[PDB]
């Protein structure tokens, strides 16, 4: 069972998220953000100067967050990159999957 570190990881007051950027795209093309590793592509290199712009913007509306919560961890020098989402707000229906967890005591 050599697999305990999933793409998504919860934390004290946030969660980690793996990534995989790919140059030459013109727009944050969401290949298939489905755990394991979220691939993406942009015409902007990993240059924290311009790369951080689109990166935050995209994941900003998607997760309804921003720099005030989005923080680049490492791996920024390539596709394999991690980001810690501090105290989010919402998420895409995709993640809404692992969110059932029936509540205690069934309501009439």
């Amino acid at each position: 069972m050599d697999g305990v570190m999933s793409a998504v990881t919860v934390n004290d007051d946030g969660l980690v998220l793996r990534l995989y950027i790919q140059p030459k795209a013109s727009r944050d093309s969401i290949v298939g953000l489905h755990g394991d590793e979220v691939k993406v592509a942009i015409t902007a290199p990993p240059v924290d100067g311009q790369a951080n712009s689109h990166l935050v913007k995209f994941l900003g509306k998607q997760f309804r967050v921003a720099k005030s919560q989005v923080v680049i961890e490492k791996g920024e020098l390539g596709r394999h990159k991690q980001i810690k989402i501090i105290n989010p707000q919402q998420i895409p229906p995709e993640v809404a999957a692992l969110i059932n967890l029936e509540h205690h005591h069934h309501h009439h």
